[PDB]
C-alpha cells in the first residue's frame, strides 16, 4: 500500500496556535494534485509533537476526509511508550486510517527487547493495518536494530520502516539484507533523506518521505519516475535543483531558533508564498523568522521551485 | 515551599497495568511517615512516561487527596512541548497540586531560547505555583543552561531546579553562581541524585529528589538532618549504607531489559517485599524481573535498609 | 593529481610486530596491477595510529620505492598536535611522497579556527604538496567544518578532502557548494565510503579512498569505470557484489575485540587467503581471529571477489 | 607511592614554542614549596599531547632532575596504541621515573578486552613501577570498566587510576566497589576534578591531581589537610574559595578558541602574573588570550588565590 512518493503533511496553523483546517484542506490538494502515492499525517513535518491529542485527530480526520480516497493515508502514532501510543491507535482507527507510523519508546531508557515487544504490541491493537518503524534517532536517541526490524518483517508485525537515521549506508545494508532474506515484498523501506533520494532508489528503495515534497511535491513525484524509468543522470539532475531548493531551511539564523524552527519555519514560509496556506504561524515555542529571512526564503522558492 | 526531601513517588500497578489506588496511598503513608518533606508526583520514578494522561491525574488526585495536606505536593507536566504540557498544567490546578516541575521540550529539536520560552509560557499559566525545571538530560537530550536558568528564577519564572544530570561538579557551579547573584532565596537548588546527597548538602544544595527515597524514606531524612546539623562523617557513612541499599537497581539483567526496567523494577520488588505495594508490576513495555533476581533484591532490602 | 580509486594502503606484519616489508610490496604490487590511481599511505587502515614513526617511514619508503613512479602516492600525518603532525610531514618530504593528508587535531579538545590554524601550519611545512583533510569523526572527534574547508581550498591551503564521515548527505552538500563556489577543480572531494561510492560518483565526486580496496582493487577500479561511463544501473549492482564482500568485516565476534580488529583483521585474512601477504598478523592490542572466524572469511573472498 | 596532591605540572614555554626549562624549574619549587605530595609529568595540563616526544622527554628530565628527591615524580605515556606508549615507557625509565600514567588506547576503536591488554603489556615493560590509568572519556572516548580496573589491579597491573571523568558518583562507586573487594591499599583512586576534592576526601579517594594545583598549590595541600582532620566545613568553604580562583579558565572567549586555550591558557597567565613562569606562552594551536582577558585573569588572582 505504502510506496512511492508519501510526504509527511504539514499542519498549517493559525496565530492562535490552532488548525488551520481550510488550508490543510488546500494543503492536501495540492499534494496530490503534484502527483505524490499517498499522505502521511502527524509525523515531525507535521508537528505532531506540538499539537495536542484533540489538534492530531483534527487533523488527521481532515485530511482523510479531504483526500476522499484519492491516495492511501497512513498515521503517525507518536508518543513516548506504549500505552500511549495505543490510545493514538485507537483515534487512528476511528478516523479511518490505513496504516500506522510508531517509533520506538522515547523520554525514558529503552532497549531492543522493549522496543520488539513496543512495536508487537501496538500492531496487536490494530492487526489489520501495516505498521511502518520510524527509525528517526535524533529525536528518539535509539536506533532501530535492523535484526530486529527483518524478524518483526517476518513475523507480519512490520510492513515497513520509514528510515530518516540520514544513513544512507546504513539502509543500503539493511535494503541488502531484506533482500538477502527473501523479504522485499513483505517489508518495505522508505528514505526520509530529501537530498539522497536518488540514491535510495539506485539501491532499491519503495519510496521517500520528505519533508520538503510539502513545498514541491511534483518534483519528487519527477524524480522518483526518473528513478524508475532508470534515467540516472537525469534524476541526479533533478535532485541537485531540489537540493538547491531545500536552502529554505537553511535560511533562519540558529544562533536563537532550533533547527526546526529554522527547517519547518522555511517550508511554511515557502507554503504561504506560493498561496497555498494562510499563515507561516508554527507552534509554541517554535521561534519566527524575520522579514529579511522571509523575503530570502521566498526569492529560493521563486528560482528552484520545479513547477 | 519545596525544600528537603522529596521523593520522586512511583506509581504502583496491578497485574493489569491499571493504577493501584491502594497501594499508592500506602506508599504516600510510607513516605510521610518516614519524615520527607515533600512529595513529587508524576515524576519519571512515577512511570509518568508511560502512564496515559487519564491514569497520570487519577495517580495524582490520589497522592493529593491521600496527603491531606500532611506535606506539599508538587506535580510534574512531563510532555513534549509547551502545549501539551499546560494541558497538563490545567490537570494539576484542578487536582489541586502547591507546584509544577517541567523539563524543556523534547522529541523536537530545541534550542536555549525555545527552552526559555517554553518555561515563560508554562509559568504564565499558572503563576500562583512555583515551577521547578527538571534537568534530566538522559531523557530529554538538552542540558538546561545556568545562566537562563537564573536569568528566569531573577524573573520569577522559575522557582527552583531539579537536576538529575548526575554532574556533581556542575550542580556545585550553578549554586556558586545563584549564592553569588544573591538568588539563594529566590531559586531553589534540589539534587535528583540518590548516591551523592551529602556532596549537594556540603555544598550547599536545598534538597534532594531520591527515588530510592520510595524505599528507604527515612534513611534519606536522617541523611538530611545529619547534613543541617553539621554532621558530615556520620552523613558520609550513612550515604554509603544507602549506596549499598541502592545495588537493588543493579540486579537485573540489562542484556535483556532497559535500565527502567531494572532500576524501576527494583524499587517497586523492593517495595512488595517490605509490603507496601501489592506488586511489583510495571508498565508495558517493562521487562518483569526474575524470581532469583528478585531473591537477590530482597537479599540487598534486608541487609541495607535503615 | 589524487583522484579516482586511491586505497589507503595496509601493513603486513609479522608476528612479532614488526613491519613485514616483503608483504608490502607484493600488497603495492597487487594495489597497482590492480588498476588503481594512486595509493594513501599510513592511513588508519594502514595501522598508523599503531605503527611506531620509525615504523611508518619504512613503510612509506617500503610503498614510494616499490611504486617506482608507477601511481603518486599521499603519506598521512596522522598525530595529536601541530608540532608533531609537523615533524611526520619532514619524515614524509625525506621519503618523496607527492601528498599529505591531515585530521583535525585530536586527543586535546578543538575549535574551529584553532582546526584552520592548524591546516595552515602543516601547509606552510610543505607548501608545494598537495594537503588533504582527512574527515574522520569516529576517531578525532570532530567534524570538519565545510565552510572552513572551502576558504582553505580558496586560499591555496587543503587540495582536496577525503570524507569518511559516513555521512553522503553532508558530502554531496560539500561537492554541491563547492561546485558553486567555482572550486570544483581547486578542491578534489574523495570519498573514503567501501560500499556508496556509486553514490559519491552519481553526486560528483573525484575518487574513493576505500580500504577494502586492498583486497579488491580491481572491483574499484571497474566501479570508477562504470561510472565515469555513466553506466550507473551496472555500477550499482557491481557495489552490491562488493558490499558483500565487504561482510569479511562482520565475522569477527566483536563481543570481544573491537571494530578495528574484526575489520582490518578481517581485510588481512582476505590478503593472506589470496597469498598477497604472508599472514594477518595485526598490532597489539588488536585480538586474533578465530580458526571459525578464519575459514568464514575465506568462504566469503571466494565467493564475492571480483578478480 | 602516589597519594594526597599530585598536580599535573605544566610546561612553560618560551615565545618560540620551545620548553622553558628554566621556568619549568622554578614551577616545580613553587608545586613543592607549597606543599605537594608528588608531581605527574606529562599530562593533559602539561601540554603532552602539543609536545613532541623531545620535548617530552626535556620536560620530563628537567623536573625530575631538578625535583632532588624531594616528592615522587610519575610520567605521562599519552599515546595512542601499545607499541607507542612502550616508546615512552622506557623514555620515563631512562629519566629515572618513579610511576607510569596511561590512558586506554584512542584514535582507533577500541574495546574492554584490547583496553586490558593494553594496560598489561605497558605494564610487563616496567613492573618494578606502579601504573595508574587514567580515564579522561572526554579526551580517549572511552570511559574505563571499572571492573576491568578492580581486576588488574588484583592482577598487580594498576597501582591506581587517576580519574577525570568529572562524574563523582561514578568515582563514589568505584571507591565502594574496590574497598567491599578489599583491594582498598593495593588500588588508589586519584581524583582529577579541581572543584569537587572535598567530596572526593568524604568518599575515601586518595587523592587528587587538580591543574589550578599548579597555580595555588597551597590551597589543594590545605584543603588536603582539612579533609584529613575531619574539618569538613571548613573544606567545603575553602573549596569554594577555589572554584573562584579556577574562574580564570571561564575568562577566553570560547567562540574564537578551545577550551584548551582558555583554560590551559589561564592557568599559564596566572602562573606569568605571579612570576612563576617567564610567558604564558602556548603551543601550536592554542590561541592567544586579549590583554583584556588577562586582565581580568589577574584580577581573579589577586582576589581569589590562597
Amino acid at each position: 500500500t505504502f510506496t512511492g512518493v508519501i510526504p509527511p503533511v504539514m499542519t498549517p496553523l493559525h496565530a492562535d496556535g490552532s488548525v488551520d483546517v481550510e488550508s490543510l484542506r488546500k494543503l492536501v490538494d495540492h499534494l496530490i494534485n503534484g502527483g505524490v502515492d499517498g499522505l502521511f499525517a502527524l509525523g515531525s513535518s507535521g508537528e505532531a509533537a506540538f499539537l495536542t491529542r484533540a489538534q492530531r485527530k483534527l487533523a488527521l480526520t481532515t485530511i482523510i476526509e479531504h483526500t476522499a480516497g484519492r491516495v492511501p493515508v497512513t498515521a503517525g502514532v507518536i508518543e513516548t511508550t506504549t500505552a500511549r501510543v495505543i490510545e493514538l491507535v485507537e483515534d487512528a482507527l476511528e478516523a479511518g486510517a490505513e496504516g500506522l507510523v510508531a517509533t520506538a519508546p522515547f523520554y525514558t531508557r529503552t532497549h531492543d527487547v522493549e522496543i520488539e515487544e513496543h512495536f508487537r504490541k501496538i500492531h496487536a491493537a490494530a492487526p489489520e493495518l501495516p505498521l511502518f518503524a520510524f527509525n528517526i534517532p535524533v529525536s528518539v536517541h535509539s536506533n532501530l536494530n535492523p535484526v530486529m526490524l527483518l524478524t518483526l518483517a517476518k513475523d507480519g508485525v512490520l510492513a515497513g520502516t520509514k528510515d530518516s537515521s540520514g544513513n544512507d549506508g546504513a539502509i543500503r545494508s539493511l535494503i541488502e539484507a531484506r533482500d538477502d532474506a527473501g523479504l522485499t515484498e513483505q517489508f518495505k523501506i522508505l528514505t526520509g533523506s530529501e537530498t539522497t533520494v536518488d540514491f535510495a532508489y539506485l539501491a532499491g528503495a519503495d519510496g521517500v518521505v520528505p519533508g520538503l515534497g510539502n513545498v514541491d511535491p511534483a518534483a519528487y513525484a519527477a524524480l522518483a519516475k526518473l528513478c524508475l524509468d532508470g534515467k540516472w543522470a537525469e534524476a541526479a539532475a533533478l535532485q541537485k535543483r531540489i537540493n538547491h531548493l531545500f536552502h529554505i531551511v537553511f535560511v533562519g539564523d540558529t544562533s536563537h531558533m532550533s533547527g526546526s524552527s529554522a527547517g519547518l519555519g522555511g517550508f511554511k514560509t515557502a507554503l504561504a508564498h506560493l498561496g497555498i496556506i494562510e499563515s507561516n504561524a508554527m507552534a509554541v515555542p517554535h521561534q519566527s523568522l524575520s522579514d529579511e529571512e522571509t523575503a530570502r526564503i521566498h526569492a529560493i522558492v521563486d528560482e528552484f521551485l520545479y513547477t
